[PDB]
């Protein structure tokens, strides 16, 4: 034929939920051989015109996907391609919020989805502070610093060398240089010890907002533009408990695999085991509202002042989600 294959047409139909929040991206990873990462990028590169705009060769960008799709380890519950894969989406419907319309460059844009497919990329599925304590090599080449940050970025970059990998090739210099620091700047901001800084910029803008052109956000200088985009790909990053909750309860079940695994590891080095890594001293339940309670509810409740009122049906499924692991606390 010169027409799909029906898993491939049943794998399309999927993927015209791509524009919403709560895409069914596990059954995406299924239907595509778990290839959601690859397949979701390829979407959104075509639906936002990425190819021509930056003159992208189609066997260039499939190429690298696949590529950066194989570093990410298939063996870690939560940081591995599916996450990935729902980053970059998750960033892709952020980007497209009536407040923020016009607002960003197709440079800009691509700093965004880029930065995201990459976030993660190569993580071992444990924290900076056990490859701290571990004395791991990572921990080492970073100097402690943003160690996994570091890895995933200098990870994704150093792929575009591999064979027919290099998707820039036909960038300006100018515009690489103005990409990699975006891309940079956007996944050192995705290190949770950053979280505090960015949440009390966000509110500042929330208090110091202007709009432009009725109801546009007015961005003026690189300190505010970053800001936005950062905070952005961070609201992705920390989106689960704001999904369907058939969603979030797979990534809590991913997330506490991970943890405990840790907490294993630490438990038989006779390491003090990290919060909520405890498999015998947990409550999944009481982790999460705590999560909400204090990190992800304070981040989206900002997000959605400044893109008010876009927001509101995503802030109400984060509370009705909280309620529902509220109830289930013995
Ligand atoms: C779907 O689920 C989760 C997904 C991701 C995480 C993460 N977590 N983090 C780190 C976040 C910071 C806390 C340590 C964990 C690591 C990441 O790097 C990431 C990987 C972002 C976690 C998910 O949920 C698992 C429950 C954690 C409970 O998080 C909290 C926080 C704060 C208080 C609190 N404060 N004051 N009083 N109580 C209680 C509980
Ligand atoms: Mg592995
Ligand atoms: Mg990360
Ligand atoms: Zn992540």
């Amino acid at each position: 034929f010169g027409v799909k294959t029906e898993q491939e047409d049943v794998l399309a139909k999927e993927l015209e939920d791509v524009n919403k929040w709560g895409l069914h991206v596990f059954r995406i990873a299924e239907l595509s051989g778990n290839r959601p990462l690859t397949v979701i990028m390829h979407t959104i590169f075509q639906e936002r015109d990425l190819l021509k705009t930056f003159k992208i060769p189609v066997d260039t960008l499939i190429t690298y996907l696949m590529t950066l799709e194989d570093h990410y380890h298939a063996d870690v519950a939560y940081h591995n391609n599916i996450h990935a894969a729902d980053v970059v989406q998750s960033t892709h419907v952020l980007l497209s919020t009536p407040a923020l319309e016009a607002v960003f460059t197709d440079l800009e844009i691509l700093a965004a989805i880029f930065a995201s497919a990459i976030h993660d990329v190569d993580h071992p599925g444990v924290s900076n502070q056990f490859l701290i304590n571990t004395n791991s090599e990572l921990a080492l080449m970073y100097n402690d610093s943003s160690v996994l940050e570091n890895h995933h970025l200098a990870v994704g970059f150093k792929l575009l060398q591999e064979e027919n990998c290099d998707i820039f090739q036909n960038l300006t210099k100018k515009q690489r240089q103005s990409l990699r620091k975006m891309v940079i700047d956007i996944v050192l901001a995705t290190d949770m010890s950053k979280h505090m800084n960015l949440l009390a910029d966000l509110k500042t803008m929330v208090e110091t907002k202007k709009v432009t052109s009725s109801g546009v956000l007015l961005l003026d200088n690189y300190s505010d533009r970053i800001q936005v985009l950062q905070n952005m790909v961070h609201c992705a990053d920390l989106s689960n408990p704001t999904k369907p909750l058939q969603l979030y309860r797979q990534w809590t079940d991913r997330i506490m695999e991970e943890f405990f695994r840790q907490g294993d590891r630490e438990r038989e080095r006779g390491m003090e085991i990290s919060p909520m890594c405890d498999k015998h001293n947990a409550s999944v339940e009481k982790s999460q509202v705590g999560f909400i309670d204090y990190i992800v509810h304070p981040l989206w409740e900002t997000w959605a002042d400044l893109v008010h009122p876009d927001a509101q049906d995503i802030l109400d499924t984060l509370e009705d989600n909280r309620e529902w692991y509220q109830s289930t606390i013995p």
